[PDB]
Parts: C-alpha cells; sequence; structure tokens
C-alpha cells in the first residue's frame, strides 16, 4: 500500500478544512472554525492502486499559522486553495507557492492550484484568470465546491496523479 | 510509542462527534452533521508515555449504523456516551454495553462512561444516577462538555488509564 | 508473503491434531493425547503463491475448552472436523459453527467441512449427509483421514482458497 | 520481545521431539515417529523478560538427517540430548559438538548437554561421567524426563540463559 | 538502536573525506580525490547508547556540488569543516551555515564547527578566531586532525550529543 | 526493494578495496591502506531491479584478517579478487574458496573470480589460465581494472546475477 502526504494551503477562509472534510467525512461543514494543523487520513483507491492518504489541512489565518512551515516542509503534493469570490485569496496564491519552494527547496513540487466556493454567483476570480496562473506553475486548476462535492474527489486525486508524475 | 485504539459510541446527537473534535482538534463543533464511521489519529504524551491514539467516532443515528459492529470490533477501549438533557439516550447505554461485550466477546471490556453537555441545564440525569450505573459495570463516569472543555481530555485520558489496568 | 491463519475445530477425539500433524510434520500420531491449544507455522507454497500458515489445533473436549473463543477469535478460516464413524460429532457441528460466527461477528467466516478417518469402515456419516450439511452452509465438504495422509492437503489448501474468496 | 532461536541434536531416539512437545504442548509423546526437520514457536516469560522461543526439533536418524546442517546453521544456542540409557548416544556427543561448532563457525556456542529418560532405571551413564564431559565443554549437564517432566522447563531456561552470557 | 544521520560540509580540500575515512575505516587518505556525494555507515557506542551513524560526505568544489542541497536536506546534525592553514575556507563557514539554515528551514541545526589539518604549522586561523564564530553560533568548535586522529572521534561524538540536546 | 549482500576477498593488494571504492564512488584509490574490515551500501538499478547492495570489503593480509572468517559468513555472493601480475594471488584464491565452503557450509555459493590491475602490463596470469580455474568451480571470470574501471560494474553485477541462480 502506498502512502501520499498531501497538504491543503490557502487564505484563511477559502474551504481547505470544509474540502478536506468532504473528502474524508462526506459532509459539509457550515460553520466557520479557524484551524491550527490538522491531520487526517484515509484508505482509498485510486486508479486501481490501494492507498493510504495523509492529508494535512493547515492555517490560514496569520494568527494561526505558528510553525506552519514545519508542517510544509513534509508534503509530498500540495492543494493551494484559493475562493472564487475572494479575489485577495487569488492573489495570495503567489506567497504560498513560494513558501512551499521554500521548505521543500525545489522549484519542482507538486501541485493543484483550486478555486474553490464554485456553488456561489459573486465570482471576482474568472476561469481563464485562474488557468492562466496556473499554467505559468505548469500545474492544473481545478474548481470545487465543498458545500454540493463538485471537483472534491477530482482535486485531491489530481494531486495524487501529479505526485505520480514527479 | 504505544498506540491506543479508543472507540467512542452512544445515541444519535449525545456529542461523539463534538467530544472527539474537541480533544483532536480543539475547537467545539456547533452544527450537528451525523457521522457514518470517521477515524483520527494523534500523538499525545500521558502519564509521561508518548501514544499514539487512534480514535474511531462511530454513528449514533440507527440509519447510519450500518456495520458499526465491525468498527467497534477492533476497539481496545470504548467510551460509551450519553447526554446529560437526554434520558433516553441514558437508557440506550445498557444496549451499547451489550453490544461491546458482544464484538469483543469478553465481558470485561476497557470502559468509561461519559455525560455529555454538561453545560446545559435542562439536565434530566442526575450525576447519582450515573454514578450507579457505572458502578454495576465497574468503571468510572465522568461528566463533559464538548462546548466548554470540561472534563474532555479527563474522559479519554481515563480511557487510556483504564485499558492500562486490563 | 503472506499470512493465512487458519483455526481447526471440532469434537474430541475426530482426529484435529492429527490432521493438523500429517499436514505439518508428515506422520500419523496414533495415541491420543488430548489439547489444550496448541498452534503451528509453515511455509508453504499454494497455487504459486508463497505463503505462511499459522494453524491453531484447539480443544475439542469440553474439559479441555477454556478460552477457545479466544483463540477462535484470531482466525481467518475455519476446519469444522467430524469424525465419519462419530455420529455425535457430526451434529456437534452446528454447535461449533454457531461459535465461530459468534467470534467473528459475521455470518460469512470461509470455512470447509471436514469429514475424518475415511479410513475407517465403521462409518455412521453417509457422504451425501455431510455434503447436505455443507451445502446448508454454502461450504465444501471434503473427507480426509489423518492415516493414510487422503485429503489433508487438499482440505487445508481447500481452506485458503475459500478465504482467498472472501 | 526477544527472540531465542534453540535446536535440539542427538541420536535417534533420544528423545528430542518428546522434550520439545512436552515444553511447548504439556503432553508426553509415547510412540516414536523419526523427525526431519520440525519447528515450534512459543511466547514465553523466562526470568521475567517476555521472549520468543523458536526451537528447531531435528532428525537423528542417519536416514532423515538431509540438510540437518542447514537448519543447525542457524541456530543460537543448542540442547545436546542423549538418553541415559544409550551408551552409544553419550558417545555419539562428540560428533554433534563437532558438526555444531563447524556450522557455526565457532568453537564458543552457547549449548546445554542433557541427559533425557531419567525415568527410567537400565542407566548405563552414570551422572558423574556426563558431568565430567560437560564440564570439558565448558557446559552444563541437566537430566531430564519427557515422561514426567523433571528437567525440562529447566534445561530449555537454562539454554536461554546461557546465550544471554555470550 | 538509535540512528543518526550526520551531514560533512565545507570548502575543497579541508579534509572531509579524510575526516570521515578516519572515524569509519581507521586510516589516513593521503591523496585528494574530490567527492561527490558519499554515505558511510558505522554501529558505535556513544556515552552507553548502541547507535547506528549515517555519515554523509559531500562535495566542497564547485563544480562536483550538484544537488549538495538535496542531500543536505535529509541530516540531523553538520559538521562545518575548516582548515587551519586555509583562511578562505574558514571565511566560507559562513555561507554553509546559510545553506544548512536554509535547507532544514530552521535558525536551531545541531552543528559543530571543526578546524581541520591542525598537525600543519601553517596556521592562519587562530583558535580564538575560530572559537569566536562558533560563539557566535551558539555550537562547539573543535580542531582534529585526519592524519594523527587528534580530535576526530570528539568531532563527531560532539555532534552527536548536540543533536541530543535538540 | 532487494538487497544483495556481497563480500570481496582475496589476497593483500590484489586491489579489492580499490574495485569497490571504483563502483560505489567512482574514483580509484592510487594509494595502499591494507583494509581490516569495511563496508559500503548503495542503492543501485540491475537489470530494472532496485535494489541495495551491501558489499563487504575484507583484509587480505594475514595480520589484518581476524575474524574474517565472522564477515564471509553473512555473504550471499562472493568476489574472489587476485591480481593479473601476481601469480601468487592467483594460487591463494583456492585457499579462499575453501574459506567460503567453510563458513557458508556449502559446495554451492555464488561467486565470481576477477583479475584485476589488467591496465597493467606484467602479466603473469593468463586469461586462459583463470577462465579454466574459474571453470573448474563452476563460475564467470571477469578481469577488471580499478584504475580505468574496465569491468568493474561487469563483476559486481556478474554477481548479483549469480546470486539470483541461486
Ligand atoms: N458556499 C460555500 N461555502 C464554503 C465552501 N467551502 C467552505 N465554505 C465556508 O467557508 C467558511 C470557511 O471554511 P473553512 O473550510 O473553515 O476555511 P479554511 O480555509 O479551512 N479556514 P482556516 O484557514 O482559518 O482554517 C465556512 O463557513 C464554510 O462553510 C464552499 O465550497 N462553498
Ligand atoms: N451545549 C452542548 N452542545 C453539544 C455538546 N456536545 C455536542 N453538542 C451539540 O450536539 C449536537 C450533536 O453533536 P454531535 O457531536 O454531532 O453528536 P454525535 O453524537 O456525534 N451524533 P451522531 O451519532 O449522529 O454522529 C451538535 O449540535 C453539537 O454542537 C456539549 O457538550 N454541549
Ligand atoms: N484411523 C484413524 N484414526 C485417526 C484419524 N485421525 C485421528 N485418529 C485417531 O483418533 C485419536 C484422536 O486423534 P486426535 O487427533 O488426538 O483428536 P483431536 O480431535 O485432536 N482431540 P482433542 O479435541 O481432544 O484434542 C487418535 O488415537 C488418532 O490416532 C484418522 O484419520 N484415522
Ligand atoms: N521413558 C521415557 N521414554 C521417553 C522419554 N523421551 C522419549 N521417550 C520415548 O522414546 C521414544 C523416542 O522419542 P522421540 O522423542 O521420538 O525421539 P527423537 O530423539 O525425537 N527421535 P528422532 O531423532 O528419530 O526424531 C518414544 O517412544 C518416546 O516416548 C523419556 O524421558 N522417558
Ligand atoms: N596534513 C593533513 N592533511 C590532511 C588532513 N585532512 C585532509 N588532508 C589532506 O587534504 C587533502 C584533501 O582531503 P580530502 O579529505 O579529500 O578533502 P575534502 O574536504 O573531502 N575535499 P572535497 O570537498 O573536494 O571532497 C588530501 O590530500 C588529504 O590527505 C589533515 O588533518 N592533515
Ligand atoms: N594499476 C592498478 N593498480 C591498482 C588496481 N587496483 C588496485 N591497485 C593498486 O594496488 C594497491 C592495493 O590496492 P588495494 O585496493 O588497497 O588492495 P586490497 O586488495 O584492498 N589490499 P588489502 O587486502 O590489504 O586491504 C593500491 O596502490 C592501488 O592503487 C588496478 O586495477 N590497477
Ligand atoms: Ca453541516
Ligand atoms: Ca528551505
Ligand atoms: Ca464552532
Ligand atoms: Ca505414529
Ligand atoms: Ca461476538
Ligand atoms: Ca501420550
Ligand atoms: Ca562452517
Ligand atoms: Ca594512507
Ligand atoms: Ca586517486
Ligand atoms: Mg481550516
Ligand atoms: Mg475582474
Ligand atoms: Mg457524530
Ligand atoms: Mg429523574
Ligand atoms: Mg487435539
Ligand atoms: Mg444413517
Ligand atoms: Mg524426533
Ligand atoms: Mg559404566
Ligand atoms: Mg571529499
Ligand atoms: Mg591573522
Ligand atoms: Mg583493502
Ligand atoms: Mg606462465
Amino acid at each position: 500500500m502506498t502512502e501520499y502526504k498531501l497538504v491543503v494551503v490557502g487564505a484563511g477562509g477559502v474551504g481547505k478544512s470544509a474540502l478536506t472534510i468532504q473528502l474524508i467525512q462526506n459532509h459539509f461543514v457550515d460553520e466557520y472554525d479557524p484551524t491550527i494543523e490538522d491531520s487526517y487520513r484515509k484508505q482509498v483507491v485510486i486508479d486501481g492502486e490501494t492507498c493510504l492518504l495523509d492529508i494535512l489541512d493547515t492555517a490560514g489565518q496569520e494568527e494561526y499559522s505558528a510553525m506552519r512551515d514545519e508542517y510544509m516542509r513534509t508534503g509530498e503534493g500540495f492543494l493551494c486553495v484559493f475562493a472564487i469570490n475572494n479575489t485577495k485569496s487569488f492573489e495570495d496564491i503567489h506567497q504560498y507557492r513560494e513558501q512551499i519552494k521554500r521548505v521543500k527547496d525545489s522549484d519542482d513540487v507538486p501541485m493543484v492550484l483550486v478555486g474553490n466556493k464554485c456553488d456561489l454567483a459573486a465570482r471576482t476570480v474568472e476561469s481563464r484568470q485562474a488557468q492562466d496562473l496556473a499554467r505559468s506553475y505548469g500545474i492544473p486548476y481545478i474548481e470545487t465546491s465543498a458545500k454540493t462535492r463538485q471537483g472534491v474527489e477530482d482535486a485531491f486525486y489530481t494531486l495524487v496523479r501529479e505526485i505520480r508524475q514527479h
């Protein structure tokens, strides 16, 4: 059984925890409790391979972000999450990518760009803009909703498929 | 490092998930999303011993309870949870204990009786009544609030201390 | 290398130990020493797979049967043995199956029904009667002689082949 | 948990198997079935240490002795067994010790000399004669009966205590 | 058995390989063959603890230094080596420390400053100057000669003792 | 990942260490420092299989040869090395083969005969003479130079290919 260590990063409130909990526990967390550092483990079959996902759900609030770098350092692949109704969270992605490069000491780290909250209509980040950012990084862009489950499995399983290309 | 497998059982809505999430993630879940079967892992030091807790959070809703027995079978100790404002959940404890005895094939299984929601004032189960039930089973009774954290560490760590007496 | 944990159960004197010793050590035990709980381990190739058999030989005498359930609980597949010259041992099978279901908490446990001592002529259980019992359980019936080796490998290897269908 | 690999060697018929079976299974084998190569495993507490004994019961009959050296090579300590009513088996000990030295490539191998069948009265090897042989090898001499259990635990546990001095 | 991963870094020609080979193989390498990336493993008892040292001997020549950072990243403690007859190698230490901080993402990494070639008399780095540098980093300074063995065990074992304080 | 334990034996000065260091570290050791007992480990892909080579470089000088047999005992395959400009080292091979047979207690041990220093012209052992010796042992003969790298990978990888035929 193969183990994949995935790390979910991005600004406070973008839905990192809700995405992870939807994937692992199959329900939507409606309330907002800021995360420090939480981990989840689940055995799943992905493309015919039985494997063990260890998912680290990290803090996006600056106040709660103590030692986040020590956690990010352990990851094999990163979901870089912004919310499509939060322009600042999209602009912040650059800084999370720089932190990832820093903690892995590599310019070649498996990553997927995720635009979450796609069930909401106050979109300020258009798909094409995010596609362009992801293209500049050489990674896929996927839209998700932790509320409806749209794209959730695809985002996480795509990250595993990116780690496998590394 | 020693591993302890703990299983949290009890009627729907009594606060099994909220207790587990408060212990592992240090926040209170205010909303009610019924659980199927979720697991959590955390390394903690308990009485000077570094150990790994694997906590299984089980379904209390009959509808979601498919295969709960297959999960309970793996446990080394059980938190049997009722809510102090839910007389039926207290009366139900007998049936959870019988299920535990069934799946472990033993009359001697480490267990703690937990009266949760002790922050609420619509108490219908008095402390002495629960103490008496626990005494009949030869186990401790502890009151908790997942909301205020009262008793939460004590309940889980007491269960580890009971497993160590086995 | 795959490990299969096999458990041999059945009434006192039916030949559980003699079957196990013939398989593992290639000789026939002529004397009768009642078993408490013995274990055997052997690496064998079964259908091209190298694997490790752990065989638990259990007590059939009521007097020696203390804690048999604790041993049966660990098994992945069960040989349920009666002797073809012992009608009572055949009638007892029902009770061993019920115990297996109890300790595994499943109605779907890999099992093979074994009619031992087929080298003897005081047959009181006819093949068709045992075939019918096994059919009702959804399992194979195989006749063996620990004395001549007839059916011995087939019985144990069939049990492995049943575990593989589970 | 510490593992000790013990090997039992000596002439055909001296009681190697009966000693091993008495230790592991707590009964006396009255019949004589010559051994090829059999192994037994048991967890036991010896002087407060929980450990795993792997006991190899070897062939003493020349006819069955094919590849015995390949088995002896793996052992950490050896019980060198003769029978007190079989002078030839005592005279043969020299050759088993030479084989042990050969397969371990050492003149310093943990060993115990065992005079078995001490329940029988046709003694042709007197205690003092065996004590002298053991003294020349720098090892203990212990008398045993697989039939009455006299000395059986002492012989095997003494061998573990000799391995611990190595 | 505890494993310590040690990494030896410093300018080309300062004696990293000679130090490591003297420790592990007990001879002095007189010739100069520039290293790419070599590893050594040895079980040793240090202060009563049996442990496994994995020592990574890295390139100091810029030409051979491809991917050195990927190797340094794995280390638990670093020997930062300069030669006492090579002022430039001492001035270079700052840059190796910065690289270590970079690859470990920490300002608190176990390290020892080593002034090698102390058997030579063309000293251009005085002890006090190196002591001052080490003091500024909060680490020990030790002088060594790979040729005479002076200080060699002390340097490596001191690094283990620093890792144990971390 | 498969592990192969290789042991390099032969007379003092024939180039055992130089061969091993050329394979593992890709440089030529020009000086002569007699070996006691050194070990090297490297992960390599051989015929599409990722594996771990553990190479034991042994003493050829009689003075340094204490306990060489204890080291040789652990090996899965042996490189038996002589130098093509050292007739005595070739005549000595017989004795190393006898020692190998002794420590492995087998007449069937994976081995390759290696004629090293083939870059030198003072040849006193002709290829055909060594081919004949190897033929009598049922093993390959390969010529090497640790100085030029000729045959070095072939010798070690051939030994792995011989172990795989065992
Ligand atoms: N409509 C909608 N709301 C969402 C979605 N994902 C998250 N939310 C909501 O957004 C809020 C924040 O979600 P959360 O997952 O806690 O965010 P986070 O990124 O983990 N925050 P932090 O970094 O502070 O831990 C919650 O109220 C949650 O319900 C989504 O896809 N759609
Ligand atoms: N005031 C208060 N509310 C609590 C406490 N524990 C849980 N609750 C609330 O009770 C509801 C049910 O909690 P939850 O933990 O989901 O219950 P559960 O036992 O896991 N239910 P299920 O068996 O269906 O999974 C939630 O609204 C939660 O906030 C507590 O200690 N105090
Ligand atoms: N003729 C014949 N005798 C057999 C056969 N199998 C066992 N026996 C004999 O039946 C007796 C009991 O055998 P044994 O294997 O000890 O039975 P068991 O089922 O292990 N008994 P227990 O439950 O008390 O341990 C012995 O005398 C043995 O030789 C067989 O196939 N044929
Ligand atoms: N009276 C008595 N008989 C014994 C004792 N130990 C063994 N025997 C008997 O001696 C015979 C041979 O015993 P066994 O253990 O098979 O000998 P072995 O050394 O294992 N023989 P092999 O080398 O051929 O496998 C059996 O009949 C057994 O009952 C003992 O302590 N006392
Ligand atoms: N006198 C003396 N010479 C030394 C000492 N240590 C190393 N040398 C010599 O200095 C030269 C370089 O040594 P080496 O260990 O190869 O250096 P390095 O730091 O590993 N070099 P690189 O970074 O290129 O691999 C060799 O000629 C070696 O003998 C020492 O303590 N004293
Ligand atoms: N020209 C040449 N010299 C070689 C070759 N292999 C080794 N040498 C030289 O021969 C000497 C001895 O080499 P070394 O590898 O130390 O031999 P060894 O067999 O390991 N000796 P020991 O048994 O004492 O450890 C060194 O000077 C080395 O450079 C080779 O292929 N060609
Ligand atoms: Ca919800
Ligand atoms: Ca970094
Ligand atoms: Ca909350
Ligand atoms: Ca017999
Ligand atoms: Ca049961
Ligand atoms: Ca008997
Ligand atoms: Ca030998
Ligand atoms: Ca030298
Ligand atoms: Ca060189
Ligand atoms: Mg969060
Ligand atoms: Mg816009
Ligand atoms: Mg729940
Ligand atoms: Mg009341
Ligand atoms: Mg039996
Ligand atoms: Mg009838
Ligand atoms: Mg025997
Ligand atoms: Mg006499
Ligand atoms: Mg070097
Ligand atoms: Mg100066
Ligand atoms: Mg050498
Ligand atoms: Mg000639």
